[PDB]
């Protein structure tokens, strides 16, 4: 792919299904002086990828603090997101979001951040942070089977910010 | 670039170590199939915070051994600067005694096999890669040189692979 550390993150515009449940056209540039987390899933309707994805939601608030947006992506179409939005989550569907998701159905975003998993069409669990400058910082790439943390990324996040400001900061 | 891709085996290297007995050794990737590898690169020696990601690993390399995980550390350094910080106290600077064998790689090849060097500077970026008892490239993560890494994540990374492998085995 074309993500390296140190380089503009690869842009990206895609549909997403958005938080209010309708769809909308987006660009990681939008997120310009925001820190982003853009991550990736393989597939809607899935068994791991739920935990993953409503815990981001669920915590979104954690991110906002740190002025940090949130963006999840698979090659599934938008539609196939909405409709595991709007499956009851008693019967194993996300519920509301509060994160926009992202659809990659013509595999370039994956290929792009070079987490197309090739022989198989999907994307790896591929984890990325962006900074208020478009940056690339972190790269994060798991295998089908393995989840990503939460409270790892938070920890991530948070800890280049700090970094970011070593130099910057009051000398009193 | 690189050639560590998830799903294939991990790329092999041939480098001299300080083992944890203080001697220098030559070493392969492909010496420690049968078990889980987890090999982080850090970008030099005699720095503020690398000694603390690797005392970490090394403090707590007993948590890896109840999970059949070998850990190996690596940078460009040569060497005899790997064993001079090894030789130096933790009191005062140094590493101390290691538990972990610490790789050179002062051809760069090694990191630029991983995808983790950071052209023009000539040292890696904070890579780190769960490698199965297969030899097969699990997990990638990469840092940019201010954030260090945690040993609990790559702990609950290395039992999370270890446990699907209970049920994704490609054979019975
Ligand atoms: C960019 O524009 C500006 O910064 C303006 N000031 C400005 O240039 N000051 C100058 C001349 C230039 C900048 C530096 C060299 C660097 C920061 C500085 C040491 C410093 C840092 C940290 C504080 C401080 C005092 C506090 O009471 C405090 O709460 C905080 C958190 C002080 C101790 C005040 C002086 C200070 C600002 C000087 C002084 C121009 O109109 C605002
Ligand atoms: C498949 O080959 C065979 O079973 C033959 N038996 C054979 O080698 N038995 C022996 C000698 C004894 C049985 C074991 C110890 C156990 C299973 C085994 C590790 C293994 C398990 C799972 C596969 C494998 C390779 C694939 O390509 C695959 O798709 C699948 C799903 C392999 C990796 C091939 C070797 C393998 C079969 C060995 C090898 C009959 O022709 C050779």
């Amino acid at each position: 792919g074309n993500a390296k550390i140190g380089h503009p993150a690869p842009n990206f515009k895609a549909t997403a299904v958005m938080p209010d449940g309708q769809f909308k056209d987006i660009s990681l540039s939008d997120y310009k002086g925001k820190y982003v987390v853009f991550f990736f899933y393989p597939l809607d309707f899935t068994f791991v990828s739920p935990t993953e994805i409503i815990a981001f939601s669920d915590r979104a608030e954690e991110f906002k603090k740190l002025n940090c947006q949130v963006i999840g992506a698979s090659v599934d179409s938008h539609f196939s997101h909405l409709a595991w939005v709007n499956t009851p989550k008693k019967q194993g569907g996300l519920g509301p979001m509060n994160i926009p998701l992202v659809s990659d159905p013509k595999r370039t975003i994956a290929q792009d951040y070079g987490v197309l998993k090739a022989d198989e069409g999907i994307s790896f669990r591929g984890l990325f942070i962006i900074d208020d400058k478009g940056i690339l910082r972190q790269i994060t790439v798991n295998d089908l089977p393995v989840g990503r943390s939460v409270d790892e990324t938070l920890r991530l996040v948070q800890a280049f910010q700090f970094t970011d400001k070593h130099g910057e900061v009051c000398p009193a």
